[PDB]
């Protein structure tokens, strides 16, 4: 408390954060004198990026709720203590390398806490015992490896957690001293938990049991090779599973048997050469599947059967074999959902486009985009392609580029294209072995094309 005006300057010792203050209430100077009554009218301060080495005199601000100090300086935060009526902290990408325990001792009111892009390494114990209506906790961009067992104790009522872009990986390893780290404990009401980007290469069951909540877990981007069996197994509720970038090599059956709201299952970039049968068996809302940048060939007949709510799939960049293109065309003649189908860097050719030409020929295909970038096609595999051109009324995106078309095989898709049931928004054909003089009388003729809105016809660079 001050008891007498006094100017600014001398509260706020700080330059710029004295500029914070003279602004936030509205005076010509720092010079200028404040009462308590006019500090006692501050409940809220926006000061991103102003060059804020030190918050001293905040003390003095009783009722401060809404407090933004992204984008400073700042390496202590003492003066912020007793600031009880807090409810929402940024103080994001500043200089704090380190938290006492207990600071937040006195923040009770506290519902969003962004501490993203400092330089923490690790956490005291309890930590944030008493933010009991703290409901999102942003850690993301630390340097974080040193956590116990209950540094996030007391926080039952957190929904969002994010720990992104740190460096706890050591702490879930089985060998590391005491055994792992199951710093989630009763997490229970927790919805949304971002653990991409740590340096993970071990996963121990029992890390999410307590998480009935959850509906969103990122673990992309760590060193993963394998999942335990049963490590999503309480994870009841999870609508978005991301575990792209990692380095499976194999996922056990019925790792994602109990995950039946599943809408999204990101497997991208990773290893996987195989998938056991039954892997997707009771995932029957999940609407996409990506595994894309991966080593698959072959997959057992029902790997996607029960997938009949799937509506995108992506198997962009694999070696898939042309039994599963079969799979696949068995899927959309029942599925009757899907919509985008991405095959790009596949040798399917002929073969392959055949078997799914079979789906495109039959009516209940809802196939909307298909997409067979660079998948070794040929010619004769264009007679095939045009032959649902002219049927597949559903069919709007249509992408063909780096194959082998040449000028007979485009001819085959223009004479589909004119054709009164092609509904065509989209066609790409890019390196596709055309010349200019093909590639000038396939863009007039297309002209007359009712639905073409889009068409690419780039690196065919041959006059006549
Ligand atoms: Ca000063």
């Amino acid at each position: 408390t001050i008891t007498v005006s006094t100017p600014i300057k001398q509260i706020f010792p700080d330059d710029a954060f004295a500029e914070t203050i003279k602004a936030n209430l509205k005076k010509k100077s720092v010079t200028d004198a404040v009462t308590q009554n006019e500090l006692n009218s501050i409940d809220q301060i926006i000061a991103n990026n102003s060059d804020i080495k030190s918050v001293q005199g905040i003390q003095y601000l009783p009722n401060v709720r809404y407090l933004a100090l992204g984008g400073n300086k700042l390496h202590d935060i003492s003066a912020l203590k007793e600031l009880t009526n807090l409810g929402w902290l940024n103080l994001s990408n500043n200089q704090l390398e380190t938290l006492p325990q207990g600071v937040f001792e006195k923040l009770t009111n506290l519902t969003t806490l962004n501490l993203s892009n400092n330089q923490l390494t690790s956490l005291p114990q309890g930590v944030f015992e008493r933010l009991a209506s703290l409901t999102t906790l942003n850690l993301s961009n630390n340097n974080l490896a040193n956590l116990n067992d209950r540094v996030f104790e007391g926080l039952t009522n957190l929904t969002t957690l994010n720990l992104s872009n740190n460096n706890l990986a050591r702490l879930w390893k089985h060998a590391n001293p005491g055994g792992p780290i199951y710093f989630l404990k009763g997490l229970t009401n927790l919805t949304t938990l971002n653990l991409s980007n740590n340096g993970f290469d071990e996963l121990p069951k029992e890390v999410f049991k307590d998480l009935t909540s959850l509906t969103t877990l990122n673990l992309s981007n760590n060193q993963l090779t394998s999942l335990p069996q049963g490590v999503f197994e309480r994870l009841t509720n999870l609508t978005t599973l991301n575990l792209s970038n990692n380095q499976l090599t194999s996922l056990p059956q019925g790792v994602f048997e109990r995950l039946t709201n599943l809408t999204t299952l990101n497997l991208s970039n990773n290893q996987l050469t195989s998938l056991p049968q039954g892997v997707f068996e009771r995932l029957t809302s999940l609407t996409t599947l990506n595994l894309s940048n991966n080593q698959l060939t072959s997959l057992p007949k029902g790997v996607l059967e029960r997938l009949t709510n799937l509506k995108t799939l992506n198997l962009s960049n694999n070696q898939i074999t042309k039994e599963v293109c079969r799979h696949v065309a068995e899927l959309l003649k029942q599925a009757a959902s899907l919509h985008e189908l991405h095959l790009s860097n596949n040798n399917i050719g002929e073969e392959g486009a055949a078997e799914l030409v079979e789906a495109l020929l039959h009516p209940g295909s809802t196939l909307e985009t298909l997409d067979l970038s660079n998948c070794n096609l040929t010619k004769e595999a264009c007679r095939e392609i045009a032959r649902a051109l002219k049927q597949a009324t559903t069919l709007h995106e249509l992408h063909l580029s780096n194959n082998n078309i040449g000028e007979e095989g485009a001819a085959e898709l223009v004479e589909a294209l004119l054709h009164p049931g092609s509904t065509l928004e989209t066609l790409d054909l890019s390196n596709c072995n055309l010349t200019k003089e093909a590639c000038r009388e396939i863009a007039r003729a297309l002209k007359q094309a009712t639905s073409l809105h889009e068409l690419h016809l780039s690196n065919n660079n041959i006059g006549s």
